């Protein structure tokens, strides 16, 4: 059941903010490692003295990467006169995040209807105000609610590219790098204690619950908006199992919660990773180690109606998981953290079925993996 | 003339250490950018709570990145205790270094032939003590001092594979990438007052003047151990001109003094340009701007004698820079900023000439090619 309950109109997953430590160096191993395009910047080069941020795009799918610069060439400014692009930032809070956490998502940014009206209702409904709305240039309007740990959810609303203060890339700097990502699918936060975050979240966003279930470390739930196109799944680590939650393990090496893992949907999973895996050696991402060949033979008795031998030998091949649900198949891999530390990773999917457009979710997230790939590693022991 | 007055045994550059806010991202992208492959590592995975650092190699290049940890996966230990690699390493100077310079050089590595002696004897003679001498597993002792600004001058001395405690990478991780680099050359630091500098430096090592120079923004003079294999330039801001000083905008945007470029010879520079040009726009590292097609037809009436028209030609097409002295020929070319903030950067290199081995800095560092650029440009407007 959808009760349909947003407490304002939600389009879609706009983008993803990265805060770093520098950002031209991570930016340029995502866009090698994902095959994403260099297509916006703000920076010294376009008057902002005060942080460098440079976005990737791949259909899309928006990944952008903010650092500071040193505090002493804005010093002289306030905030009526700010070079800063993004008003929301403070060098403070960005060094703190980054001091923390390490490098991961500060914000997961939705693209409303109205953001100031999103802002206001959602405080209202009982939102931490992060940062209040602030209209650019008379075209663009941000604000900033927390969604759980340091990570905000980030509203944005167009009168009529990506912000203003923003220049387009040069094309020779713009190399059109497309391994097949397309879009945003869902973006997920790891927390203590599951309740509360469903709480506060689904309190003030009106979102629904879209999924849930509960010996694999993890209890987990997914609010949805109205027309499932907006997907947060949230986890808690579930203490007292024989290997560790992994979940723990994120809450310790990220020094609290924070989101876990960003899910980008392919329109060719099959090309995405031939790509991302030719280049894991060469600067770009790893993958989670391989299931035996006793999963993918198990696949047959699973899939054989929606894929081929040959489309499942592909699978094999390239390391994907698959699972289902009663609607749908989901594809989906996972690459190792992006960064120094065990928190945050990325995972790529394609899902088939659940046509009309595709609605969303369609297949699920992948939990019947957990159980299938434990009993695929036992007998291959055996 | 050289004196040949070190007070104590240098034998080479040993390796340059980053400090960063991802050491993960960094090398990735650094790995990819300028050939060098993933030789050993220092984490997590063995055993380090308290820093991430990932070496990579080219020839006898060696670049270490090395980024904190959270202090709480190590709350517990003390010095004697320590599961760090690097014992000099501190979380909060890590994190007041980068904060305050952004991504950049901490350590200028030397092999010296006994590291306690050599830090003894240099502060001795006047050095700031950074780190004591440390004796690793009985095996490599490491000990540290200040050069300039927060980068430190680091001796490593070995008994008789990096350090103990890194272990060497998993071939699968080890793409041996390599596009000719083969050394440090030299390494280049910036500061306000170039007197004081050469002083200190010079007093505490023994090094001697090995060059010199005084419109183009800067006067700059050279350090070199005996063999004149150690090369340690620094340059001052000349203030009073039309263009702005490059060296004051780097001592602006960095905070204050610190290494300006590192100088990486190739065994064939052609091989390396043409590699790193390829990668410029896919995740490498972009090149200052060409030189006006005049710089290349004043070639001829330099170097004809030394560089075929054919060689000229592919110098044209890639933008190396020429300079030559009395004894030697230089080909150089300059990237643009390794990060974030117009601060660092690398210098590619090949020397020819000075045979005997080849004798250290044959050829000088490209001080002819300010003028040379300059006219160069001038001819081209009209
Ligand atoms: C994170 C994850 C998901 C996943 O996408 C998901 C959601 O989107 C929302 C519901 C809860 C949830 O877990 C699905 C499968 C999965 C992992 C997984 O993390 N790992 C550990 C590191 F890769 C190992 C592993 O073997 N499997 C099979
Ligand atoms: C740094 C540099 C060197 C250089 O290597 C050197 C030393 O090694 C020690 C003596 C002093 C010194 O400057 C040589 C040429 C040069 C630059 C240069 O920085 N730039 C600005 C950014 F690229 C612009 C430019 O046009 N030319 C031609
Ligand atoms: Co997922
Ligand atoms: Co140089």
């Amino acid at each position: 059941k959808n009760p349909k309950s947003d407490k304002f109109k939600v389009k879609r997953f706009h983008h993803i903010e990265f805060w770093c430590g520098d950002a031209t160096n991570v930016a340029r191993r995502f866009s090698w490692g994902l095959g994403m395009r260099f297509s916006a910047k703000s920076d010294l080069s376009t008057g902002n003295m005060v942080h460098a941020s440079y976005l990737l795009t791949s259909g899309d799918l928006r990944f952008l990467f903010t650092a500071p610069y040193s505090p002493s060439l804005s010093a002289g400014e306030i905030k009526p006169t700010t070079t800063a692009s993004i008003p929301s930032f403070d060098h403070g809070s960005c060094r703190s995040f980054f001091s923390s956490h390490g490098l991961g998502v500060r914000a997961v940014a939705i693209e409303v209807e109205d953001a100031e009206s999103a802002f206001s209702i959602s405080v209202a409904n009982g939102a931490i105000p992060s940062s209040p709305p602030i209209v650019l240039n008379e075209a663009v309007t941000i604000a900033e609610v927390k969604l759980y740990g340091d990570v905000v959810l980030r509203y944005v609303s167009y009168k009529a590219e990506f912000l203003p203060g923003f220049e387009r890339v040069e094309d020779a700097s713009s190399f059109p790098l497309d391994y097949g990502i397309r879009r945003l699918d869902h973006a997920v936060g790891n927390v203590p204690e599951l309740g509360p975050a469903l709480t506060y979240v689904a309190g003030f966003t009106g979102f629904h619950q879209f999924a849930e279930f509960t010996e694999s470390g993890l209890n987990s739930a997914v609010l949805a908006s109205n027309d499932e196109m907006v997907l947060l799944p949230i986890n808690e680590p579930v203490h007292g199992t024989k290997r560790k939650s992994q979940i723990q393990t994120y809450l310790e090496h990220n020094e609290g919660a924070g989101l876990q893992h960003l899910a980008l949907m392919s329109e060719d999973i099959f090309r995405t990773l031939r790509e991302m895996r030719k280049r894991s050696s060469i600067g770009g991402f790893d993958f989670m180690p391989s299931p035996p060949p006793t999963y993918y033979q198990n696949l047959k008795k699973r899939v054989g109606d929606v894929l081929s031998d040959d489309q499942i030998k592909e699978c094999e091949e390239l390391g994907i998981l698959v699972d289902r649900d009663d609607q749908g198949t989901l594809l989906q891999i996972f690459t190792k953290p992006l960064g120094d530390r065990p928190t945050i990773f990325i995972e790529i999917i394609q899902r088939v079925g659940c046509m009309m457009y595709q609605s969303g979710g369609c297949g699920g997230f992948g939990k019947g993996n957990f159980s299938e790939l434990f009993k695929s590693i036992e007998e291959y022991e055996k």
